């Protein structure tokens, strides 16, 4: 059980096999959910699920940059459920981030922002109830 918007310290940054996984249920009737990996006020990686972008469901991942969001990446999928629990596991790998829901490998996202040990916070925000958000090196 934690309060939501949560911030989950990225001690030194990340780094290839680090495996952040984030617990929660999303609520009834969402919008929205942002994992976003911060850089000081820079977002090397957003993760978006939006539940109702002109009454469709899609996931919108981006980075920002002195205050700019550059160029989406959009994926159709959408395992995200409003009521249901959810996991997601992000994995760090050399050249991109890994994101797996509910033990389906759903996206990569190259990495824009090079300074990995320079990620150095998680902001968990949106429609959730949030259970636990963690780390562990694989």
């Amino acid at each position: 059980m934690l309060i939501v918007p949560y911030n989950l310290p990225l001690p030194g940054g990340v780094v290839p096999r680090m495996l952040i996984t984030i617990l929660g249920t999303v609520k009834p009737n969402a919008n929205r959910i942002a994992l976003d990996f911060q850089r000081g006020n820079d977002v090397a990686f957003h993760f978006n699920p939006r539940f109702n972008e002109n009454n469709r469901r899609v996931i919108v991942c981006n980075t920002k940059l002195d205050n700019n969001w550059g160029r989406e990446e959009r994926q159709s999928v959408f395992p995200f459920e409003s009521g249901k629990p959810f996991k997601i596991q992000v994995l760090v790998e050399p050249d991109h981030f890994k994101v797996a829901v509910n033990d389906a490998h759903l996206l990569q996202y190259n990495h824009r922002v090079k300074k990995l040990n320079e990620i150095s916070k998680l902001g968990i925000s949106g429609d959730i109830d949030l259970t636990s958000a963690s780390y562990t090196m694989i």
